[PDB]
């Protein structure tokens, strides 16, 4: 939802990727400010229709902006989860849903 204050600790609930609730990796923050990990990117919106899987944005000149000058990842907020969960980041490095609505 909002800013973080200066030096505070994020909870693990907004480090999630809201897409496959794995610790974020590699944060990729779409030009209307949602988030996901970048596998979650590859997956669901480089690689399927290129828009935002949470509001449907248009992302595909942001994609290819970006992929072009690879920028894709918000190194600020990749910088912040690897600080404070350092542990997560190094576990995902190493490897019930009544609405099914997001595709692949
Ligand atoms: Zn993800
Ligand atoms: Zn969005």
């Amino acid at each position: 939802s909002m800013a973080l204050p200066k030096d505070a600790i994020p909870s693990l609930s907004e480090c999630q990727c809201g897409i496959c609730m794995e610790i974020l990796v590699e944060p990729v923050t779409l030009p209307c400010n949602h988030t996901l990990c970048k596998p979650c990117f590859q997956s669901t919106v480089e690689k399927a229709s290129l828009c935002c899987p949470f509001c449907r944005r248009r992302v595909s000149s942001w994609t290819r902006y970006h992929t072009r000058r690879n920028s894709l990842v918000n190194v600020e907020l990749w910088t912040i989860i690897q600080k404070h969960y350092p542990r997560e980041c190094k576990l995902r490095a190493s490897g019930y849903q009544p609405v099914r609505l997001l595709s692949k």
